[PDB]
């Protein structure tokens, strides 16, 4: 039966000789915003309703963590200026928990600075992360620490792989884990080499697109992956967009239309390569419509 019928451990059912890049992974955009309760603020800043554990249980393996240095030793999880009511340790503890219960899954954790540090901070966001999280004895053995620029599932399962969106780092393990980091173009479909030129990263992140243009842009990169069997190529495809302060298309409205449209498209493509697709309201179902998380998972040929 479909891998999507057991999302708690779908990576356990793959050949762990595969590079993560070759694996079709569902991700959650601004994963940590499930904590938002304010109705007005939630229209444009709430991107998820399931907590980290439930997201994982629903089969999400790519986590989009954007944050802000709150103290010289603390990173708070943020959607821009909006604080999401927890620090990075919360997500790390939930991941460590889940990975222990499901030891043949891997988690790719993206890390980005979304907002200006607290006036008391004397450190860079990167330095705080490297020193107080990555190299923290508390999170010993949690992170992938190997030196493969293109790690395999075997090499990473049970661990969190860093997807570096912090700029240059002195961390030496994970995606964009060098002094160059990842050159990220603003509101664009783009292509850049990462990990000392080892990998070719292809990103659709047009987060300001109006609906029709967004679907076109997701589908464009979706099509390219389909006929791309190169393991040194990695695809990250965001289905999410910014809502804005006022209007009729609450992130939930947008998601309720694009998610099924892409899910339906993936399903028709059969077991073809999709890349890593990052969505709002991962695991959220609308009766009568295909589930994007489920179809991303099922698209993997075993």
């Amino acid at each position: 039966d479909s891998l999507s019928k057991s999302p708690e451990n779908w990576m356990s059912k793959l050949d762990d000789g595969k590079h993560l890049t070759e694996i079709n992974i569902p991700g959650s955009h601004d994963s940590g915003s499930f904590t938002l309760k304010d109705p007005v603020k939630s229209v444009w800043a709430k991107t998820q309703d399931k907590d980290y554990l439930t997201q994982m249980k629903s089969g999400v393996r790519f986590f989009d963590i954007r944050g802000r240095a709150s103290a010289d030793n603390m990173i708070s999880v943020h959607h821009g200026m909006v604080y999401l009511h927890h620090e990075l340790g919360k997500f790390l503890d939930d991941a460590k928990y889940y990975l222990s219960a499901y030891p043949n899954e891997t988690i790719v954790m993206s890390m980005k600075k979304d907002y200006d540090s607290d006036s008391k901070v004397t450190k860079t966001f990167e330095e705080i992360f490297r020193e107080y999280y990555y190299n923290n004895p508390q999170y010993q053995n949690l992170f992938y620490t190997g030196s493969n620029a293109n790690p395999t599932l075997k090499e990473t399962k049970g661990k969190i792989v860093l997807f570096n969106r912090m700029g240059g780092t002195y961390i030496k393990s994970g995606y964009g884990a060098d002094t160059s980091g990842i050159q990220w173009a603003d509101n664009a479909t783009f292509e850049t080499k990462i990990n000392n030129g080892s990998l070719n990263l292809k990103v659709q992140d047009e987060y300001k697109d109006y609906y029709d243009k967004k679907v076109e842009a997701v589908k464009n990169l979706l099509a390219k992956a389909k006929t791309d069997s190169n393991k040194d190529n990695v695809y990250v495809n965001f289905l999410s967009v910014a809502s804005g302060g006022s209007a009729f298309n609450s992130t939930s409205n947008y998601a309720s239309h694009i998610n099924p449209e892409i899910a339906k498209t993936i399903k028709a493509n059969g077991k073809a390569r999709t890349g890593w697709l990052i969505v709002d309201y991962a695991g959220y179902t609308w009766p009568g419509y295909d589930d994007i998380v489920s179809e991303i998972i099922d698209s993997n040929k075993l």
